[PDB]
RNA sequence: GGCACCUGACCCCAUGCCGAACUCAGAAGUGCCC
RNA sequence: GGCACCUGACCCCAUGCCGAACUCAGAAGUGCCC
């Protein structure tokens, strides 16, 4: 399972984190835990062929089956208000996560005109990074293009770091193209 | 009574931060769960003493024990695939606190000649294990139902990354370590 | 409003045991998107 | 041999997605019961 971004973590990223913060044992060094990708529908468009087009492209770029999230309790009862399926969700762990981040950061994000870098301030206060991408994402597989149809998918990079400063060191050194 | 929790949140967390210098209160080690594993005594090869034993541990811990059995993978001589080898309960949150309080404010004191706890029983990742062989230390275990169960292997799992931090946690909580 | 984090379980629902997980909850907690 | 930790997985089994959980696996890994 020779993955490019994984290889970089143990080879480069891990040894330098143990320097910046000097961790006692190798198991306290922050790691990547999961990547949750959420492509919402926002009820702005209801066509059924939307959920299925998104469900299938999201599955190719992630290599995993998306789960259909749904509206729990009801809302405004006029007639045309709450559907049922409200978006797609996939949780990437292990190898599929290393492969998705390598394609996202190194081939998809760069092949975008309107891109200067990621906002280094989008950290949740507990070591996790939150991103929102409403552009076209070009992947080796297919092209994720629901720019006009749906809004932006919500990516959450959840790590084992305890603080944001250690979360971005991991991410900075990992490859994430920020602006700081 | 959840008095051991108050102690953690009022005394221990601040004393640990002082000792190790945690910048954030959520990095301070805490108890995640306690797993109890009871071997079988007379409840073994039976289904009436095994019910009085389960309800036995069920009252000691506050929750429904789980029955551990021998993996199902028979060869060619079909004679079943493993019967019950014991009971298991995973204590988290309040039930975990209440059990740790009883354990040291009731169960450990009822032991005669008690030395202390081995300060070495740390698994290397910040967790602690101990075995309470002979009972009569738990008020609940009724008479005429004592040898229904053997001794319990306890595993105190914490969020502490090392034994050092884990030990400080336990010692500040009030575990009577031999040392 | 949604996903992630955080925290809980009154409610649907859930645990070979465990609201750990799954489910649910949360204007006046944190991040991001609309 | 059991539980916990750790690491791993189409072998039974499993995930609204996810070997995260559940299941299973690991003499020559750590801890307590042996
Ligand atoms: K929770
Ligand atoms: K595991
Ligand atoms: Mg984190
Ligand atoms: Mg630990
Ligand atoms: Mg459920
Ligand atoms: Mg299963």
């Amino acid at each position: 399972l020779d993955v490019a971004l994984k290889r970089k973590y143990y080879e480069e990223v891990r040894p330098e984190l143990i320097r910046r913060f000097g961790y006692q044992n190798v198991w306290e060094v922050p790691r990547l835990e999961k990547v949750v990708i959420n492509q919402g529908l926002g009820e702005a468009k209801e066509d059924a062929r939307i959920l299925e087009k998104a469900a299938q492209e999201l599955a190719l770029i992630t290599g995993q089956k998306p789960a259909v999230t749904r509206a729990k309790k009801s809302i405004s009862n006029f007639k045309l208000r709450k559907g049922m399926p409200i978006g797609l969700r996939v949780t990437l762990r292990r190898d599929r996560m290393w492969i998705f981040l390598e394609k996202l950061l190194n081939v998809a994000l760069p092949r975008i005109r309107d891109f200067r870098g990621l906002n280094p301030n989008s950290f949740d206060g507990r070591g996790n990074y939150n991103l929102g991408l409403r552009e076209q994402l070009i992947f080796p597989e297919i092209t994720y293009d629901m720019v006009d149809a749906l809004r932006g998918m919500d990516i959450a990079v959840v790590t084992t770091a305890e603080t944001d400063e250690e979360a971005r060191a991991l991410l900075e050194l990992l490859g994430f193209p920020f602006r700081k």
